This record gives structure tokens, C-alpha cells and sequence, in this order.
């Protein structure tokens, strides 16, 4: 369905891109989105899909809009927008100055010191999962590793029972690549409903887990309230349970298709941190937006107050104006330019945990199962949304070529 074109939007700027089901999804999701950056396509277009909204196609515009919170606000309505409902996550649905006090507390639960503490449990789980798969000579990567690895580490961090995974995983899916069984407002409320009693419990009997830290936290010397804690934890669950999961499948799919890139990392393990960054650029997967606070002309385009604008984080690094041969994976790339973890006051606070999980995966995997391929005849399908992903990734390998550790 295409929403009627608003009177202020010029017809020459129309480009009906569907972020939840892009026209060329079969070429790969990043490729489908990259069609927006072609010379024939304007730097800023309006799509009538999903209620109608702007889409900044170039990294320069995407970066600029994320820096200007005064015009481009994070008090985001959904896409498609829902009547009387909008995002209220903390600190993600807030604009500075208000947003700032909340980042510190969030940073305290998923930040660097926390990642350092998790280090050995992270290494242990990756190794444990990979060793059990190794003798099989085959696996369904998405469900066998991509999902359990990051999710179990997060549940551990959050002090949540692993039995709650199917439920939470279903809900976070609805917040990124919804199948239509729930609205964003219902999915979000269910996440909140799950958290409420948990926050109360830990507020009274605190632990060292992420939920306890938020529940008993302080924002700028003031105690966070139950509701603010609920809204922060809700956001953390989405980030912690969904984002890395999908990214890992893009990376493993690529590696399974490029023996040359596998061998490179095998021979030069010191290049893994660099490979992680490069893969983060090439397989960037998030795309959310902002809302205009007033009538404003941006790069020759008249934007109206209340207009929604999607600023795809995934697009910046794929822009040939930012990186030469952007669709090519080059571990030795000199200046890996991207906005995969965001840009502006809302830079991803879980970026350190993400990188650590990717780097460990790459080392542990290539060290035990160095040679692997995609199952013969398999058609890998990608799904587009606020956080794009891989439907399934059947891999195969000869156990005789594996190294047991
Ligand atoms: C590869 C994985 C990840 C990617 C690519 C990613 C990407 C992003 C992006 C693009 C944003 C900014 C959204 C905006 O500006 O509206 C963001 C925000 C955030 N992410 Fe992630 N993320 C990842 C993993 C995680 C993980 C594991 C967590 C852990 C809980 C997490 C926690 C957060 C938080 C707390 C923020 C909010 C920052 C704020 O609003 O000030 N992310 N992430």
C-alpha cells in the first residue's frame, strides 16, 4: 500500500522503497538498500510505503541529520506509524539534554568493564557450542550458534532464565522484523510487562546483574524510577537479544563463501579485529530514523514539521563516497568508514560487547572449523527491517579437516 503523496513533496523525489520488503531483496539485503545510492537516485527521497517517509541515502546526509537533534528528534513514532502510540525507550527515544543522564547508567551495565568481566564466559560458550558442532560436519548456523551464543550471554548478563528465551526472542523479533501478529505498541508493552516484576524484585533484593544495576541505579545523582528503569531495560533487551545475532549470520555466510578470506584470517589472526570492523561496515544492518521538529530545508529539500525521516545507519559505509569499492570486503582497508553502531549522541552503548562477541566467534570458529561451505543447493534468504537478518544458514564441512580444542 502506498500512502497518498503529501502536497509539499515534489514528485521527482518519490522513490517507493519498502524497508520491510525491498524490491531486490534476492540480491542480498545490503544490496537491496544500496540501490538507493545510485546516481539516478536523489540524495534524499520520499517513499510512500509504510505511511510515507523520507530516506537520506548518502552517508554525509545521514551523519549530518544524526548530529542535528534539534531538527531531527529521536521522539520517534513507529514506521508504519500507529495511532496514539510511539517509541518511549530510554535513552533511545529521547533527545539531549534529557537523554544524557540515562546513557551513563546504561553504559554502566553493558559497557567495557562489563565486557571485560564477561570475557571468559564469552570465550567458554563460543568454544563449547563450536566443539559440539564440530564432529557433525554440518549445522544450521542461525539457530545453532548465531542465536544461542549472544542470547545466552545476554540472559546471563541480565540474570534471566534461559527458559524465557523463546518468549523474549519472539518479542524482540516483533520490534525489528515484525510478522504482523503484533503491533510495535503491543510487542513493546509485552517486553515491559515481562520486566516490571523483575525490576521490583531486584530493587528490593539487588544482585550484580544488569537488571539490578538499572533498577537500583541513579541518573545524575537522582534515583531512576521504576518506569524509567522499565523503559531502559526494554530497550536493552532489544539490543542485547537481537542485533549481534543477525550480524553473525551475515559474517559467517560471507566467510563460508570466501575460502580466500577464511585462509587470510587463519594465517594472520592478528587481522581479526580489523576484519570485524570491515565486516561491520559491509554487513551493517540497522536502520531507524528521526522525526522533524519544525519546517526545515535540508540539502535543497523542504521537510515539514512532523515528517518522519529514515536515516539508514547501514548505508553510510556502503556509500562509494565514503569507501572505494564498498561492496568488496577488504580486511586491509585503510580507513574503514561507517556508522554501523550509529552516529551522534545515540552511539550504540553495546558496541564493545558486540565487537567482543564477533571477534571471539571469528577466532574460535576459524581455529576449530577452518574450512566450511554453504550447503550445496541452499538458497540463502535475507529479511529487511529495522534490523535486517538472515533467515537460515545451513553450513557443511568435512570433520577430518577440523581441529579439536
Ligand atoms: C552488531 C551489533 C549492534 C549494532 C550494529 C547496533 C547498532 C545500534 C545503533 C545503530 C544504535 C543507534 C540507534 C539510534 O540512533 O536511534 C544503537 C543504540 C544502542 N544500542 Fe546497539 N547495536 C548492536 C548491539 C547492541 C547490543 C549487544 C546492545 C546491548 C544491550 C546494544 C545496546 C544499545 C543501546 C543501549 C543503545 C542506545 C544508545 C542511546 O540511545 O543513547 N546494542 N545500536
Amino acid at each position: 500500500n502506498l500512502a497518498p503523496l503529501p502536497p509539499h513533496v515534489p514528485e521527482h523525489l518519490v522513490f517507493d522503497f519498502d524497508m520491510y520488503n525491498p524490491s531486490n531483496l534476492s540480491a542480498g539485503v545490503q544490496e537491496a538498500w544500496a540501490v538507493l545510492q545510485e546516481s539516478n537516485v536523489p540524495d534524499l527521497v520520499w517513499t510512500r510505503c509504510n505511511g510515507g517517509h523520507w530516506i537520506a541515502t548518502r552517508g554525509q546526509l545521514i551523519r549530518e541529520a544524526y548530529e542535528d537533534y534539534r531538527h531531527f528528534s529521536s521522539e520517534c513514532p513507529f514506521i508504519p506509524r500507529e495511532a496514539g502510540e510511539a517509541y518511549d525507550f530510554i535513552p533511545t527515544s529521547m533527545d539531549p539534554p534529557e537523554q544524557r543522564q540515562f546513557r551513563a547508567l546504561a553504559n554502566q551495565v553493558v559497557g567495557m568493564p562489563v565486557v571485560d568481566k564477561l570475557e571468559n564466559r564469552i570465550q567458554e560458550l563460543a568454544c563449547s557450542l563450536i566443539e559440539s558442532l564440530r564432529p557433525q560436519g554440518q549445522c544450521n548456523f542461525t539457530e545453532d550458534y548465531a542465536e544461542p551464543f549472544p542470547i545466552r550471554i545476554f540472559m546471563l548478563l541480565a540474570g534471566l532464565p534461559e527458559e524465557d528465551i523463546p518468549h523474549l526472542k519472539y518479542l524482540t523479533d516483533q520490534m525489528t522484523r515484525p510478522d504482523g501478529s503484533m503491533t510495535f505498541a503491543e510487542a513493546k508493552e509485552a517486553l515491559y510487562d515481562y520486566l516490571i516484576p523483575i525490576i521490583e524484585q531486584r530493587r528490593q533484593k539487588p544482585g550484580t546483574d544488569a537488571i539490578s544495576i538499572v533498577a537500583n541505579g541513579q541518573v545524575n545523582g537522582r534515583p531512576i524510577t521504576s518506569d524509567e528503569a522499565k523503559r531502559m531495560c526494554g530497550l536493552l533487551l532489544v539490543g542485547g537479544l537481537d542485533t549481534v545475532v543477525n550480524f553473525l549470520s551475515f559474517s559467517m555466510e560471507f566467510l563460508a563463501k570466501s575460502p580466500e578470506h577464511r585462509q587470510e584470517l587463519i594465517e594472520r589472526p592478528e587481522r581479526i579485529p580489523a576484519a570485524c570492523e570491515e565486516l561491520l561496515r559491509r554487513f551493517s544492518l540497522v536502520a531507524d530514523g528521526r522525526i522533524l521538529t519544525s519546517d526545515y530545508e535540508f540539502h535543497g529539500v523542504q521537510l515539514k514539521k512532523g515528517d518522519q525521516i529514515l536515516l539508514p545507519q547501514m548505508l553510510s559505509g556502503l556509500d562509494e563516497r565514503e569507501n572505494a569499492a564498498p561492496m568488496h570486503v577488504d580486511f586491509s582497508r585503510q580507513k574503514v568508514s561507517h556508522t554501523t553502531f550509529g552516529h551522534g549522541s545515540h552511539l550504540c552503548l553495546g558496541q564493545h560487547l558486540a565487537r567482543r562477541e564477533i571477534i571471539v566467534t571469528l577466532k574460535e570458529w576459524l581455529t576449530r572449523i577452518p574450512d566450511f561451505s554453504i550447503a550445496p543447493g541452499a538458497q540463502i534468504q535475507h529479511k529487511s527491517g529495522i534490523v535486517s537478518g538472515v533467515q537460515a544458514l545451513p553450513l557443511v564441512w568435512d570433520p577430518a579437516t577440523t581441529k579439536a580444542v
